[PDB]
């Protein structure tokens, strides 16, 4: 029993952290067979950062002024190619140690593993649920950028977050392995509002789930909410739309407690849980999917 | 910017996790060099639970009836040997991937990653801090036993941890590498009460200095605690006995902020946050040390 905040291992990915050097700008890239991706800012002078023009600067840079590292190993480029906000380098040297990878795209609510990188050696990881706002609440510093976020689907990596930008205090976002920023952040030295986000409703049913499976039910009752209902009211309360996971059913047959049950509960605890914790918390504990919770039960 | 609970890589452990086999039993080791670290309770018949005699238990075995086994790569037993509540078994093949490692004890308010297995194979990670209990907040599922924590100092892995016992709901304690438990706690089916738990002060004092570093500082007044003033109310209010670290004079510096300013803020934020949050909580925060919080500013 007991619900954690869990992180895939890492030495799947730990092989494919690389560093990126571009004159005095040196940030974190994945090596993956003769490719290194990183994010294009890296060819930005404190000069040109308010609207960079990235067309004009790819005209000035060649090969030899990328410096790939891959621990003290220096790897040669070949050619250059800029993928939407990312740029992908063609290496003469194959990475022996690449897994079965893919590269797939996140949705608001779920949940990946970042591994922190800074010179192209991996500092620690963490656990991320991507925001409505098309934000992670991260922890990362001066040069974080190029480090990657990941899942893993049995034996396959599945790649999908590179770190790129902090728009404000801990917020954090990048683009997926298409070079398409999550959201409609951009990367420019300019002022960027978050989008709107919610409570996370399909996560805060699994918290209860979990809850149920950990002996704390006191949330359960006889009202009824239906998700058709639910959604009507979660509009005007900051919550997210429910959509009935296929492990949401798992998790209601396992407790014999339905999913309108318990959105009829989310109701009542918006006004207040009154002192009364759910697993040692009384908030809207969001950042869990239906199916990690069921991983640990 | 921005603070979250990171664990240490995994690529160091990873391979030195096996498969251990009794009888109808299978739970978790550590294979390092040619030794084999996992519970003594894998020798134990559901009939011999409640008050195990654990000397006669080892009569009756042979290295024969001890299975390893590093993912398919079945291991032989030469020996075995009881050291505490821990079996070491000896090994004729070496870990060829033993990591540079230590064995070591972690103290109430110490943080750790614990690399989470199930039949010798890593399921994921988790950042844990060692209660005034003796106990972490952990994960664990029916063959999680002989999973192990650890923290990287540099380029070496101090062992710290083995897991043991579910005590109560989410509540889990183990040994150190020596055989011996944390607490009070036994091998034992008995009920097993908690050691009395705390606040860990130094820990919020770092969540503080953090929160100071991501902006916010509402919580700092002209009010200052000596930390001898602070330690006698702590008896009486549930926190812990502060004693100051080299780590909270570097995060002092930084801030401009005396510990002794931070001491009375927690005392005054015992009676109420007032609905104002210290980077998205009104909890006391206690499971980042100072150093966890140094590590992201
Ligand atoms: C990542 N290494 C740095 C650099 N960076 C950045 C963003 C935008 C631009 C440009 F030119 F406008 F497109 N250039 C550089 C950025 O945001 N960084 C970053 C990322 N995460 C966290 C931090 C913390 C502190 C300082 C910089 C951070
Ligand atoms: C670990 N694999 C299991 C087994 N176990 C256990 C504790 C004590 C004893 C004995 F004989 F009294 F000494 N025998 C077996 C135990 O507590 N386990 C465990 C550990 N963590 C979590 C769980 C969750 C569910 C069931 C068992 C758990």
């Amino acid at each position: 029993s007991g619900i954690v905040k869990m992180v895939n291992p890492t030495s799947k990915v730990e092989p494919c952290v690389v560093s990126v050097t571009y004159g005095n700008m040196t940030l974190n890239g994945l090596w993956l067979d003769d490719k290194v991706y990183c994010p294009r800012h890296v060819i930005c002078s404190a000069s040109d950062m308010t609207n960079p023009d990235y067309t004009n600067l790819l005209c000035r840079v060649t090969s030899s002024d990328f410096t790939v590292l891959f621990d003290r190993l220096s790897l040669t480029v070949m050619s250059y190619q800029m993928r939407g906000c990312m740029l992908v380098l063609t290496v003469t040297l194959q990475n022996s140690r690449t897994p079965k990878y893919t590269f797939g795209v996140v949705k608001p609510g779920e949940t990946f593993t970042v591994l922190a990188a800074y010179n192209g050696k991996p500092q620690g990881a963490f656990h991320v649920t991507m925001r409505s706002s098309y934000t992670i609440k991260g922890s990362f510093l001066c040069g974080s950028c190029g480090s990657v976020g990941y899942v893993i689907m049995g034996d396959c990596v599945k790649f999908v977050y590179m770190h790129q930008l902090e728009l404000s205090t801990g917020c954090h976002t990048g683009t997926d392995f298409n070079g398409d920023f999550y959201g409609p952040y951009k990367d420019a030295q300019v002022v960027q509002l978050l989008i709107q986000d919610y409570i996370q409703s399909v996560n805060f049913v699994a918290w209860l789930y979990a809850a149920i499976l950990n002996n704390c039910n006191w949330f359960v009752q006889s009202d009824k909410c239906s998700v058709e209902d639910f959604n009507v009211w979660a509009l005007s309360n900051g919550f997210s739309q429910v959509k009935s996971d296929l492990v949401i059913d798992a998790l209601a047959s396992m407790t014999g407690v339905s999913l309108e049950t318990l959105l009829a509960a989310i109701k009542r605890l918006k006004n207040g849980f009154q002192g009364r914790q759910i697993m040692g918390s009384c908030s809207f504990e969001d950042e869990l999917t239906p199916s990690d919770v069921y991983q640990q039960l």
